[PDB]
């Protein structure tokens, strides 16, 4: 039999999500999401079975002052997993280092805030001096700003960057607390946002997108999975099934 395929992932809403049940779940039964759907489908297609194990660290994967990496992306580099199925976004620096497949989904990053302020832009956040602001550490967020040759940006950096200890954000979910319970606001992709501003009518999405990328599956340079996995992928875009299931974990309709 093919060997059991390792799968890093992280827990983020809706992708990978403790199931709820009355009775004791194990393995890959613990989790449920967009992104378990996706494995489903890829295995069935690829013939593989696999275990689902969440990223020691917690991190999606960012690169140091010595150039060390960290989170999914060091898990693969490492050869720890086979895998990485999550939410898991395609970028420069990361392809140098890790082999993505072609994108599942697209997202840009935007500002996640409470309603009733007149800030409408990235511009009018890195100007005001009111409400603080980050990202989740060591996330492509934290690296799109760390790495910016934009003016503002470059700004937003610096401010992040000085208030690290606080500014940025353990996961997205310590990051949607900050912003309820705190002036804060979190620079957070925009599918994301679309999925707890429809469930949490408190939250709001500041301005429009500030780039625009997608999520891909990742696996170690030199896989012989990324290819078949690739066009896996290509087969579920073209039937509809990546929409689908995007429709099946985002619905509805929630806030005004
Ligand atoms: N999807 C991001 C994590 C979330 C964020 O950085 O906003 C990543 O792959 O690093």
């Amino acid at each position: 039999a093919n060997r059991t395929l390792i799968v890093t992932t992280i827990l983020e809403e809706p992708y990978v999500m403790y199931r709820k049940s009355d009775k004791p779940l194990y393995g890959n039964d613990r989790f449920e999401g967009y992104c378990l759907d996706l494995l489903k489908e890829l295995s069935n297609i690829l013939g593989f079975i696999y275990d689902v194990k969440l990223v020691p660290d917690g991190k999606y994967g960012a690169q140091n002052d010595k150039g060390e990496w960290n989170g999914m992306v060091k898990e693969l580099i490492d050869h720890r997993a086979d895998l990485a199925v999550a939410p898991l976004t395609i970028t420069y620096v990361r392809e140098k280092v890790i082999d993505f497949s072609k994108p599942f989904m697209t997202l840009g990053i935007s500002i996640l805030y409470r309603k009733g302020t007149p800030i409408d832009s990235a511009d009018d956040l890195a100007k005001q001096t009111k409400i603080e602001y980050g990202a989740v550490r060591d996330g492509s967020t934290m690296t799109f700003f760390k790495k910016s040759k934009i003016s503002t940006y470059e700004k937003m950096w610096a401010f992040m960057s000085s208030r690290q200890q606080t500014a940025l954000v353990r996961n997205s979910d310590e990051g949607i607390q900050r912003v309820l319970t705190t002036d804060y606001a979190l620079l957070m992709e925009s599918t994301s946002i679309e999925y707890v501003t429809q469930r949490n009518c408190n939250l709001t999405q500041i301005g429009g997108l500030i780039d625009s990328k997608g999520y891909g599956v990742g696996t170690p340079i030199g896989s012989p999975y990324r290819d078949k996995i690739t066009i896996a992928i290509l087969q579920l875009q073209e039937e509809g099934k990546l929409h689908m299931m995007k429709e099946k974990w985002w619905r509805g309709n929630g806030c005004p």
